[PDB]
């Protein structure tokens, strides 16, 4: 990997991983360098941001430079120059799945290129394949290249690393060091539910707590920038543009993991150890200010690279199987991620109509990729919600120890019992609320 940009990297067949460390100016100094060169040489380019938060942050760094922002996160104006596009990872992949026309970009710049969202993994597969075919160049920007075993990379400022016992439940004693802290803390929890319990405990202790999840991030991250807080309790938002003014990170280093069981359902297993890259990214929230040496990283266990049981690898394959490159050719996953999934090439390729349903189930439907695939491949149309109720008895969804029920579109009260069970649609209150509305045909 490389830690500084050279115009050499923009030539076709070049894939460069710009690794570096949190706050070294990736988006602030290096990204405008690349974009300026791309515009000067009239190189058709797309910039890929992990989130809309990052996209807006990029706009600030790229002001003055002609960029077509293809996101609602940025106020766009006319136009003239058509060289560099900017959009989110998910938008990029979604559009490749849709009939709409995506430019054959000759340069791909992916920010936070370790992001393990299925759309991001798929995007890297597409991009790396295009580079290998000699049709483009690519720059992957990330502090943690896929496959890294370094949980403690360099930082702008000295970091105090300490392994401790980290609570994952409410506590009455034994963890004074948590609350005996006058600074600001970012706390990475194993799940939203766990975060709720920890937040309530901290609030009871008189702390101001903001909670974030992967699904509330885009709208609620801004609270961390605009209101007073002592703790940010969050799931892994490390690479979503999570820049905080903090002096401490508490890291359980554990995560719930969606796992496909017997190829018929998805459970949430664990919590299990996070990867070295994940731990490095979480730790990377601090040690950013050279005027403030001695930020603390307190972690609660070890790391592991055995994450092949995570569903996002196969879900990436499901996405990539439905992206067209050229006749009979299906893109491979990015090489460092290629060994993560056992699959038959093209086995998830859907015909035109089913692919449209697949896309709408993921977008408007807001269903997990695996679940959306089951429904779409079954030949079910988007608004046909009968599958939400005709599952087997062990697929019954529970709400407060009692079978969940919804008022269906057909004016009938039915037990929530999906034909395919994916634990991610009912992992927490917000998720279950969303799925019940889906089952009722409200979207």
């Amino acid at each position: 990997p490389v830690e500084c940009f050279e115009p050499s990297m923009l030539k076709k067949k070049q894939l460069t991983v710009l690794d570096l460390h949190p706050g070294a100016g990736k988006t602030r100094r290096v990204l405008p360098e690349i974009v300026r060169e791309a515009i000067k040489t009239r190189l058709r380019t797309v910039i890929l941001a992990p989130t809309r938060v990052v996209a807006a942050e990029m706009e600030e760094a790229l002001r003055g430079l002609p960029v077509r922002y293809m996101t609602t996160a940025v106020n766009v104006t006319h136009s003239g120059t058509e060289i560099v596009d900017l959009m989110c990872h998910a938008t990029f992949t979604s559009r490749l799945l849709q009939p709409i026309r995506v430019p054959n970009y000759n340069l791909y710049i992916m920010d936070e290129a370790h992001f393990t969202d299925p759309s991001s993994i798929a995007a890297r597969g597409y991009i790396s394949t295009r580079v290998e075919m000699g049709e483009a160049a690519a720059i992957f920007m990330t502090a943690t290249p896929p496959g890294t075993r370094d949980a403690f990379p360099d930082s702008n400022s000295p970091i105090m690393d300490t392994e401790v016992e980290v609570p994952e439940r409410a506590w009455s004693s034994g963890f004074d060091w948590v609350t005996d802290h006058s600074g600001k803390t970012v706390w990475f929890v194993p799940s939203v539910r766990n975060g709720n319990e920890i937040a309530a405990c901290l609030t009871k202790a008189g702390k101001r707590v903001i909670q974030l999840s992967r699904k509330t991030f885009e709208t609620e991250f801004q609270k961390t920038k605009h209101q007073e807080w002592d703790f940010v309790v969050t799931t892994d938002i490390s690479e979503m543009g999570a820049n905080f003014k903090a002096d401490r990170v508490i890291d359980s280093r554990r995560c719930l993991k969606p796992v496909i069981l017997d190829g018929e359902r998805v459970i949430l297993a664990g919590p299990m150890p996070v990867t070295h890259a994940s731990a490095a990214q979480r730790r990377g929230r601090i040690g950013r200010n050279p005027n403030k040496p001695g930020d603390e990283y307190l972690y609660g266990g070890g790391c592991a690279e055995t994450d092949e049981d995570h569903a996002h690898w196969l879900e990436a394959r499901m996405l990539l199987d439905n992206i067209y490159l050229q006749d009979g050719l299906i893109a491979s996953l990015y090489r460092p991620e290629a060994d993560k999934v056992a699959a038959i090439e093209g086995e998830f390729k859907l015909r035109t109509e089913q692919r449209k349903t697949f896309v709408e189930l993921m977008k408007r439907g807001d269903l997990p990729v695996w679940l959306a695939y089951q429904v779409a491949s079954a030949g079910i149309t988007y608004t046909d919600r009968r599958w939400c109720f005709d599952g087997t008895t062990n697929n019954t969804i529970m709400e407060d120890s009692v079978p969940a029920e919804v008022w269906t579109r057909h004016g009938e009260k039915r037990v929530l019992k999906p034909r395919w069970m994916d634990a991610r649609v009912c992992s927490d209150h917000a998720a279950l609320k969303s799925f019940k509305e889906f089952a009722a045909g409200k979207r």
